[PDB]
């Protein structure tokens, strides 16, 4: 009858409409995990203002909103499924959205999930690369709401950058691109992998990200038997600042330049369709840059999405997950060498001190 | 019988006594690959004569020269007994060394090389994960010297995730892990560290971070992770940016969020050298460490003679040899802002090769 073992599915999300963008901004402005501003609580509200025709624009390029929500829920419902087969011990199951800054917010789904009486709760991010401003800034929010005690018993899956089914995905769908290519360009196709870039103050103090976003490729490349070169470059830096790179934008110009006009993207640090890929890759280097450049053929590889393997990777990460009792990977007890957020240290703690 | 196959074994090297010091700066500030200066032949001999002194001075805390040449030569004579045995049709096997800024140079070697009449040769370089600035320079010298072959050429250019490869740092990760009070040893951090680029190359699209990236996975399932870790790179210098937590820095931050206790993996070289027995053991060990309330920090030990890695290189030119490729996949795409006309050159040199 009542479900005993919840799986909150962690993301940052993105304006389901057009009307939603205000908001998303602002919340993400007051974030300190995120940014720290002078007289923050004044600039955010204003920030947001002047950002929302802007990103506006880009949600109405694309169809008025981000798809995340309903991806996420069609993942959700398809582990669910595979967990109650496979884990009579622990099931009914149920599966929430925690997103960071839409809603359903984080503390709303955990308020819900109380509510329901849960013996069980697993804080399961849907990134599968470990970045302290994202993965990490989700399980801050967790810690944070009990702080601002569970009557439930947490663990997370903060990682799993290498999951041999998340691998497959990627590969199948990369293959599926080739495919589309005509015949005599597949092989001179270079395959480059994209991810949304860090500033390097974040990289320099100590994000796990590109590291395992650079194991990602490298498995999805294995996999693939290198039946193409490739790339790992990075995507959505803004402002003046230093960020890694080499950038997504520049590597598909740069490559045209020199004469390698077939190139198929990969959108490496994410499992759905979101602003990113319909926008920033489809729209903003696909169709503009690219047509500018002298590109011959340029294709993305489509998302995971609705893929019935990565819904049987989700349920096969939470299943070895609730067997293997862990609270947390070893990767969570070590913090940034040069993290300087007091929280950081907090959220650890409250998933490695959990009763059982 | 003669010699049939030749392995050439590239790396920078490293001045083998003090005396040779002067001339491998010099070499190093005149290679335009790497660096271009205003007036540079002018001001390479000048740079060259003074970092001398400092220079000198950390071999000299190493006992007075790089050990480079020794390892290099004892992993060289193990990969080829192998090979004669697993390979006989391509025996007579022989290896030599071709450094790229000491003694042999790899302008020597090649020479040697055509002069033993070897019906094949291997451009078979000792850096795991390829950079244009290492890798990429000792491919580019081969090309220029037959731009200034008798034998068939090819490349094993980057193994970043060979299995023996791995093994060899697990295995050498577990000893060292072994060494630390029984107590301390769950609460290890392990530091991997690599030599660092600056983000100017990074950021051109160099392979390296991500390759470099790949090892330190692949030894970390092998281990099961077994310890937390993070990869940080070392060795800058100078005013600008270059990539990725540094090595020493974190070390430091470390100490003061209470983690005392570390593990420094050199993961992106196969020897001991001026950064694993200066930078590592003497600059960071000793001194910083004092300086900081470390508890333990140690280094796995580099791989040196360990008879698994001749293992590794004899498998590699094996498989090569069996596979017939003249080069990977990925030195097919050079970098996607690549400034250097020779690059594309020294690919074709590759690609194009008969047979
Ligand atoms: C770079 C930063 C990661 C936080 C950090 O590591 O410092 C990320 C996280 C969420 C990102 C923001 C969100 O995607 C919302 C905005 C989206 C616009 O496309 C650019 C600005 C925008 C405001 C982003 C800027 C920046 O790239 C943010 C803030
Ligand atoms: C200095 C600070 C960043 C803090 C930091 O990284 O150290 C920056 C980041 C965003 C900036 C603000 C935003 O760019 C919005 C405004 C833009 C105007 O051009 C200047 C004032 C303005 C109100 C900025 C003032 C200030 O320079 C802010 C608040
Ligand atoms: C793009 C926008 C400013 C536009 C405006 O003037 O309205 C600014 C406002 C706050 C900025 C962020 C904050 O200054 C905090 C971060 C500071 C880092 O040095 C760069 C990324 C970083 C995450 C910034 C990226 C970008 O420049 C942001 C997102
Ligand atoms: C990585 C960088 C080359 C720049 C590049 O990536 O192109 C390397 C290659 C060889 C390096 C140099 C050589 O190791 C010799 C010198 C060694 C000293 O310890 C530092 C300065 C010194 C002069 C080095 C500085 C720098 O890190 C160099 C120049
Ligand atoms: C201009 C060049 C950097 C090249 C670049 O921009 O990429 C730098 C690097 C090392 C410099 C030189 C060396 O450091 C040695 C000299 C040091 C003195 O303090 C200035 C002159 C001096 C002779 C330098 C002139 C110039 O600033 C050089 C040649
Ligand atoms: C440290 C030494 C300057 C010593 C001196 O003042 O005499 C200089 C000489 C040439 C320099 C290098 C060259 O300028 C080329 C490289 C340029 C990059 O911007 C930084 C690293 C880079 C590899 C430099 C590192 C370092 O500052 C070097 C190696
Ligand atoms: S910023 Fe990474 S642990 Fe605090
Ligand atoms: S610099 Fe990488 S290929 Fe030329």
């Amino acid at each position: 009858r009542k479900p005993k073992t919840g799986i909150l599915m962690l993301n940052m999300g993105g304006p389901e409409t057009l009307g939603d963008v205000h908001d998303f901004l602002l919340r993400l402005f007051l974030d300190r995990d995120l940014m720290t501003l002078p007289i923050q609580n004044k600039l955010a509200p204003f920030i947001a203002k002047r950002l929302t025709p802007k990103i506006q624009e880009q949600y109405r390029r694309i169809g008025g909103g981000s798809p995340i929500k309903i991806w996420t829920s069609k993942q959700g419902e398809g582990m669910v499924k595979l967990l109650d087969e496979l884990s009579p011990n622990t099931a009914p199951h149920k599966y929430y959205i925690g997103f960071r800054y839409v809603h359903p917010l984080t503390e709303e789904a955990i308020e819900e999930m109380e509510r329901d009486g849960l013996e069980r709760a697993i804080a399961f991010t849907q990134y599968p690369q470990y970045s302290c401003s994202t993965t990490g800034s989700s399980l801050n929010a967790i810690y944070r709401y009990y702080n601002q005690k569970p009557t439930m018993k947490w663990s997370t899956i903060d990682r799993w950058p290498t999951h041999h089914l998340l691998i497959q995905c990627f590969a199948d769908h990369i293959l599926k691109e080739l495919d589309h290519f005509p015949l005599e360009k597949r092989s001179e196709v270079v395959i480059l992998f994209s991810a949304h870039s860090l500033p390097m103050s974040v990289v320099n103090r100590g994000d796990p990200y590109p590291q395992e976003v650079s194991a990602t490729v490298q498995k999805v490349m294995e996999r693939l038997e290198y039946c193409n070169p490739y790339r790992l470059v990075w995507q959505s830096k803004v402002g003046p600042m230093p960020w890694l790179g080499p950038q997504t934008d520049e590597s598909i110009k740069g490559l045209c330049e020199r004469g390698r006009k077939n190139i198929l993207l990969v959108p490496i640090a994410a499992t759905s369709d979101h602003i990113e890929t319909l926008y920033e890759l489809d729209i903003e280097y696909s169709q503009v840059l690219a047509k500018e450049c002298g590109v011959e053929n340029i294709r993305r590889a489509e998302s995971l999405n609705g893929n019935p393997l990565f819904s049987k990777a989700l349920a096969d990460l939470v299943h070895s997950h609730i067997q293997s009792n862990e609270l947390c990977s070893k990767q969570l007890t070590l913090s940034c060498p040069l993290c300087v957020n007091p929280v950081c240290r907090e959220t650890k703690s409250f998933f490695t001190s959990q009763q059982l």
